[PDB]
């Protein structure tokens, strides 16, 4: 899948859907998740409540409320079970296969940030990077970064992979 990295506010992303690292109970908590809930409305949480629990490693899709996208794909990394590298690799794949099922073309992840949580960020990058690279080219994947500095490092890491020098 085509990949781009930018600093930004993922509640402003203007595409098909966004991915939200979550717990398997689909309870939207602190931070970015909090932002998605405020800017979208409680309909996102209601839809989440409707689906109820899922299995750590999987992903559930709901509407996006007033967010300028169509779907929020929710990627259960922790909760029931602890968040491990495989937890994240599986959750990322899931969320992607979800975009595929739905015929999407543009879908943004909030990059690193709350995918890492006490794991090595270098490592989480890899797993998400490989997973994203396996996705079809019909899909173009944006990683919204909180700080520009982290956006740039995502870019070189991408660029340093295309070669390695």
């Amino acid at each position: 899948a085509r990949i781009r990295d930018v600093q930004g506010d993922i509640t402003e992303f203007q595409g098909d859907a966004i991915v939200n690292a979550a717990n398997n109970y689909l309870k939207l908590g602190a931070g970015v998740a909090g932002a998605i809930l405020r800017k979208g409305g409680p309909s996102i949480q209601e839809e989440c409540d409707r689906i109820g629990k899922i299995r750590v490693g999987e992903a559930a899709v709901t509407g996006a409320g007033n967010l300028p996208v169509r779907y929020v794909i929710h990627a259960a990394v922790l909760g029931d079970e602890p968040a491990s590298l495989e937890t994240v690799r599986k959750a990322t794949k899931s969320a992607l296969e979800k975009a595929v099922e739905l015929g999407l073309k543009t879908v943004a992840f909030t990059a690193l940030g709350a995918w890492v949580g006490g794991l090595p960020a270098e490592a989480v990058f890899r797993v998400m990077f490989e997973e994203i690279k396996k996705a079809p080219d019909t899909l173009e994947v944006t990683g919204v970064h909180g700080t520009e500095k982290s956006a740039e490092a995502g870019r070189r890491a991408t660029l340093e992979h295309h070669h390695h020098h």
